[PDB]
């Protein structure tokens, strides 16, 4: 179930993949959860996102090698927010490679996070191009298009059922797309359908700021965001 380890809570999704959760107070808001992913890959630990704060995503670390004890090779980030970046200096303390779209990268320091060492770039059909996420393994990565933020990307996990659509996806009853500051209103709709075309087979989606739902997070994502247009 949910597994509390210091202020942190992991909770295991498959055979080889976790989330991990850490909160952050947003005045006005409360104590705001933000989910992450943990994937073993054979010999080896792949990380999706930070946690808010370099000390919670060192108690991650902390978490994988109690729980799993195999190094992490690498970590990939889902955008230039402090949910998803704010814990790059304990990633790169640890001496994790770190990975972002490059458009996060070059976001990074005005939005007051550190920049990933590697950038990711994208097909125009949405797709990593595969020389700039070498040794990913099961880790699909697709650029939807701009919808939350104009550099969000998302994640597959091949051989499971799961696909992460971070801050872009919410849940089935969920009853707004949240603080749309940073949000491409026009494209946001097509860019959830396309998180869903590109991992049709995926039964799990999973969330930055909602627990694991079935596809309905998808569609009833996409029918808020015809709201916008
Ligand atoms: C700090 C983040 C980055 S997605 C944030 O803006 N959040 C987390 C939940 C509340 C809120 C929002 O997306 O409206
Ligand atoms: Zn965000
Ligand atoms: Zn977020």
């Amino acid at each position: 179930g949910d597994q509390r380890f210091g202020d942190l809570v992991f909770r295991q999704l498959a055979p080889n993949v976790w989330q991990h959760t850490s909160y952050l107070d947003m005045p006005g808001f409360g104590a705001v959860a933000s989910n992450g992913l943990i994937v073993r890959d054979g010999g080896r630990v792949l990380v999706v996102d930070t946690a808010w704060t370099d000390d919670q995503t060192a108690q991650i670390l902390n978490w994988i090698k109690q729980e799993i004890n195999l190094p992490v090779a690498l970590a990939v980030v889902t955008h230039a927010h402090q949910d998803k970046m704010g814990g790059m200096d304990a990633l790169h303390a640890a001496g994790i490679a770190t990975y972002a779209n490059a458009l996060s990268n070059q976001l990074a320091p005005q939005e007051g996070m550190v920049a990933a060492q590697h950038s990711l770039t994208f097909a125009a059909n949405g797709w990593v191009e595969p020389a700039t996420a070498p040794n990913f393994g099961p880790l699909k990565v697709f650029y939807p298009g701009p919808g939350h933020t104009s550099d969000n990307i998302t994640v597959g996990i091949d051989g499971t059922d799961i696909a992460f659509g971070g801050c872009l996806i919410k849940d089935s009853k969920a009853k707004s797309l949240g603080n749309l500051g940073d949000a491409d209103t026009e494209h946001y709709a097509a860019s959830a359908r396309a998180f869903g075309a590109a991992f049709p087979k995926a039964s799990m989606i999973v969330m930055s700021h909602s627990a694991p739902d079935s596809r309905a997070a998808i569609t009833h994502t996409a029918r808020m965001a015809d709201k916008l247009r």
